[PDB]
Parts: C-alpha cells; structure tokens; sequence
C-alpha cells in the first residue's frame, strides 16, 4: 500500500544473508568463516568430485548483488546448498558438522522470522 513488496523482499534477502554471514558463538567468533569461501582449486579435487553442485557465502553474495533471489524461499534454498554439502562431506562429530547444524537452524529461524512478519526486523 506504501511499499512495493518486490522491494521489500531484497531487504529481507540481505538480513537473512547477514545473519549467516555474523552469526557470533557464545565466545564471539564468527561460526561461518569457513562458508566464505569455496575450497581451493585444486588443493582439495576429493571436494569437487564427490559435491556436484558447490555454493558458498561468496557466490551467495553475488547472486545477492545481482538480485538473482526474486523470493527469500530461492536464497533459503542456495544457502540449505551450502549447509548439506558441509554435511555431506564432513563427519557428523567433526567441529565443522556441528557449526553446520547450528548455522543451518539460526538461518531457517531467522527465514521463519521473516516470513511470517513479511518485513524486515
Ligand atoms: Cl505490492
Ligand atoms: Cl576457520
């Protein structure tokens, strides 16, 4: 009525990113670092022959940039990517596994979030 909610959806996109991106431990380190980044080329081929489809927070970024997520469910969708590669490739009681769920439930809490608000916080 006051806004276009096209618009408002890009809003929303870039808090759910933001909270993945700075999501802070009880310590205060940031648990997504190793998110930013795909694995080398080629220090780790084993990644790239076993995920068919690798994304990380870099791509994410740009996809982001270039409005590629018309809805929150399409950035939900590359970011779940992300979280199940990780658990795919890695150990259920390996550090990383368990910073993958805990990202994974901090971000579908925060899509909930807004989802159900249809506004940003
Ligand atoms: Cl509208
Ligand atoms: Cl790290």
């Amino acid at each position: 009525g006051v806004d276009l909610g096209t618009e408002n959806l890009y809003f929303q996109s870039m808090q759910l990113y933001d909270t993945v991106r700075s999501c802070r431990n009880n310590q205060g380190q940031l648990i997504a670092e190793p998110f930013y980044h795909l694995p080398s080329k080629k220090k780790y081929p084993d990644y790239y022959q076993q995920i068919k489809m690798p994304i990380s927070l870099q791509q994410i970024r740009t996809k982001l940039k270039n409005q590629e997520y018309e809805t929150l469910d399409h950035l939900e969708c590359d970011l779940n990517l992300m979280f199940e590669n990780a658990k795919r490739y890695n150990v259920p009681n390996s550090a990383i596994y368990k910073r993958v769920l805990k990202l994974q439930q901090v971000m579908q809490a925060k899509k909930k979030e807004l989802a159900r608000r249809d506004d940003i916080e």
